């Protein structure tokens, strides 16, 4: 019963407590205690970039960040499990402690800049694998990377993981890699994108098939950033948008312990901004290129309020650390 | 621990559970018996429409129809109390059921039809009372007075309850009255506007005591129709509105159970149309008079998300049911 789970991991640190728990996760996976994770959950299939979700509801990128707990992850109901973000190198991120609870607002603070083992340990990882649902891979920049070059290090993890992924996420929205959010503004963009679809058409050439790709973009994006944002992806002929990362934001958690730590806020605070940004999104996309909305959800009306803004599909992470597992079964029975 | 007791009450039909709760209720109110519902939350004071409200959080109007557990309801930990609806005479309502739970949407439906025990009955019972927050009366329409004459019922009731209000709310906004939504359209708004503004005035003088006026309005209201509202309530110096009462909207709860029937949706699928109707309210009013914010709060954040649309005070109902006594004191804690 998991409010009861949640107090015990509660008492220790965010980041601990995530420790422990994929520790016991990556023991578990291939034993019968793969069954003391499992949850069975009706099949709702939707067809989205090409690629048959075994439900709309999705894991987000950050919990599984090297690909180690697929399988156990895969095993609790999810319809798709996007794992990164990962990079080029390995590299450690920012100093602990770099995650925060916000209990009574449900939500979360992290400033974790890519702690990963870098893109050639978690492709060893997914050969591994079992999962049968779709699988994301979610790439970004090394720190070092200077921001003009961002896109080298993209095009790098893609030529690592085009024969593995379901479909790849470019992470161009995390606030904790300094100027990473730039490469979402004008010619970056422009720039960045025509090099992923030149690397993409390269290398379905070499492996014989179709990979898409989709971008994942910030909620704190002007009106005006997030047109440009929506026209720049159609011209690309980018194959979807995640929206959205985490914020800057704190207004919503003002007067509340840790709000003034730096980095980005997950979560309920998030969640009506996040639906406010996948509407306007929506109505510039006009259909061309699917959404996959997250930020907030933590309900079966939550999950319904993003499709209803215009999304095809939705992830959670936050959420799941809130109210578990049962949250994957409330989502994909009602949704 | 409320959701185990909530598992229990939930056996029973919604209409059902809320007698035997309120038989309960009825029994402690106003006795040392009431340490039994008794939540210590701490002081938040909010100056709104010239009252002090002990803490920003009410109870909506509905769950005491008649009056008969003030002092309990107190006890819970709520800065200020809404009853009523009442009418001038009492009437029985619309036939059962008339109450339905949306479980997996937190949500309920209802067409109750202002089931009460008049007006006169309401004022026994409040003169009985001890609580020490701000107790709001909420007055509306007999079901056979004709929509033409529905001032009159209004003021009949105005003058019996002046002297023991806190406030006075017009409830013009219930859809389970037939051709009651449209004493807030044009015209017919303006002139009961202008009856219950004399009316005050009158009876000012006659009590000496200042008792502002609230008007409660839909949700279902289109751009221009909340445009002209909120001019009408600018025009003749209302003090304050509460917005919103339930929704004919369906959209969020598809494929649920007692999704189609008739009457009014409450609780989390009503939670963002009601914010997105304070907003937009908001900015027409231009802080020119204090917003009321009700419609689906069941969280601290989602409280404080209608603080930021631009109201003033809060109000739950449906929260109420479905997290019970505890999300009383997480909102008056935290917002
Ligand atoms: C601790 C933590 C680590 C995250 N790491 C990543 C990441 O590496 N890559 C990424 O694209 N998003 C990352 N995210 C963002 C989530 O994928 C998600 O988009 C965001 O938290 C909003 O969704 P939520 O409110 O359901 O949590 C991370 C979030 C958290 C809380
Ligand atoms: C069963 C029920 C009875 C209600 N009776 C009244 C009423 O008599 N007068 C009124 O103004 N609103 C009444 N309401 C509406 C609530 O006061 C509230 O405005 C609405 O339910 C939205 O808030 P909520 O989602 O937190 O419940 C009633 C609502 C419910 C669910
Ligand atoms: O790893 C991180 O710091 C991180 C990445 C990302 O995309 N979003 C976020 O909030 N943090
Ligand atoms: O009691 C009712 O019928 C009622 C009144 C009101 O204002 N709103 C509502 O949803 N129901």
């Amino acid at each position: 019963y998991y409010p009861f789970v949640r107090k015990a991991l509660f008492q220790l640190d965010p980041e601990r407590a995530h420790e422990f728990t994929f520790q016991q996760l990556r023991r578990i996976t291939g034993t019968p205690f793969e069954a003391l994770v499992r949850q069975k959950v009706p099949a709702k299939p939707v067809n989205c970039m090409g690629l048959t979700f075994k439900n709309p509801l999705g894991l987000a990128a950050g919990l599984d960040k090297d690909g180690e707990c697929i399988d156990a992850l895969g095993a609790m109901g999810f319809g798709s499990i996007e794992i990164g973000t990962v990079t080029p190198r390995p590299q450690p991120g920012n100093d602990k402690p770099r995650l925060f609870r916000l209990v009574d607002a449900e939500g979360l603070i992290n400033r974790m800049g890519f702690n990963n083992l870098g893109v050639d340990n978690l492709v060893e990882n997914v050969k591994k694998a079992h999962y049968d649902g779709v699988l994301g891979i979610n790439i970004g920049k090394n720190k070092d990377t200077p921001v003009e070059q961002g896109k080298d290090d993209y095009l790098i993890c893609m030529e690592k993981i085009y024969a593995y992924a379901g479909y790849i996420a470019i992470n161009i929205s995390s606030p904790n890699t300094p100027g990473l959010r730039t490469l979402q503004y004008g010619e970056a963009l422009d720039d960045l994108l025509t090099a992923i679809k030149n690397k993409q058409n390269d290398l379905q050439a070499m492996h014989h098939k179709y990979v898409p790709i989709a971008v994942k973009i910030a909620p704190d994006l002007s009106e005006e950033e997030l047109i440009q944002v929506a026209d720049s992806l159609v011209r690309h002929n980018i194959d979807g948008v995640i929206a959205t990362n985490t914020t800057l934001d704190r207004s919503l958690v003002q007067g509340m312990k840790n709000c003034d730590q730096t980095g980005g806020l997950s979560g309920r605070p998030l969640q009506l901004k996040s639906t406010e940004i996948i509407r306007r999104l929506s109505l510039e996309l006009n259909g061309r290129l699917p959404i996959i909305g997250v930020g907030g959800i933590d309900s079966v009306i939550a999950a319904r309020e993003k499709i209803a803004a215009g999304a095809s599909l939705v992830q959670i992470y936050s959420g799941f650390i809130f109210k578990g597992p049962p949250l994957i079964k409330e989502i994909v029975t009602h949704i």
